[PDB]
């Protein structure tokens, strides 16, 4: 799995330990070993949400399975929770796109997961 | 709906009001209220299009519906038009990937749109 | 086709000539290089398996030319380039492949449909 957050929150407002926290919480949530979890935070972005430049985030979570109705609500509560606590972003200013990838469409270590 | 543009155009060449113009024009084009629209511009990128580093843009539009043949042609004319006028990017050096997201696969405000 | 690589490798470690990717993608996909778009994003705040050693998160979008065997080939190619040029271990690279419908790719005021 792999989680990306793009935000207008400045770099200095991202707490040390954030990428580790996301890695551990995502490992717990998805039931996958942390060794497979990739996380990426992109601060200082030029963005707007509803026409406002108040803190916001545009995120993605890609997984091979483990994507679906109830699971995605649970991930949203988790990830919005983290972004609110750690980056002070309102949950109503967060979008998270969820992608259920086919194993043949994820490359890794010179091959794919197929 | 949500629109992202990555470009090699420098930040100083992004005019004031650009995010807001995107927001307003996307609201007009998609019909959706502006308060839902997210926009994101990433200048100063290291990119090439057809092997050349002349101004170019790689973009995405995600929407829950309101994606299809004619709609996407209309969006492309709109967006290419804005990029040409405001960032001086030739339309033939713009790619826009369109994504029709399932509501269950879009997180927002501690829950999804399903 | 379009290829995007996001990496914590610093900008100074991306060698001259790298945006090589265009040529090699043209060759791999059997498409003219005029169609190929490439984007490299260095200096990123990222981890892979909880480590901040060099890593990359990438995407390849194509209108067709995506599938089992093809994607393995693309991955050997691309991981090879990332290892040689950016000193990223192949097991610290993910590449998401997307088979786009022509109607869902915009270009030159219209789409490819
Ligand atoms: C996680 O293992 C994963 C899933 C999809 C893309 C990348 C990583
Ligand atoms: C807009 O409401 C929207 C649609 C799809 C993904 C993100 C935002
Ligand atoms: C290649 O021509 C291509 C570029 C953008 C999206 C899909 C394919």
């Amino acid at each position: 799995p792999m989680f990306i957050v793009n935000t207008n929150v400045p770099r200095a407002s991202v707490p040390d330990g954030f990428l580790s926290e996301l890695t551990q919480q995502l490992a717990q949530a998805t039931g996958k070993p942390p060794q497979y979890i990739a996380v990426h935070v992109v601060p200082d972005q030029l963005m707007a949400f509803g026409g406002s430049s108040e803190p916001c985030a545009l995120c993605s979570l890609h997984s091979i399975g483990k994507i679906g109705g109830a699971q995605n609500r649970s991930y949203s509560k988790l990830l919005c929770g983290l972004l609110a606590e750690r980056l002070r972003i309102s949950p109503d200013r967060v979008y998270i796109n969820y992608y259920d990838m086919n194993a043949a469409n994820v490359g890794w270590n010179n091959s794919t997961f197929a």
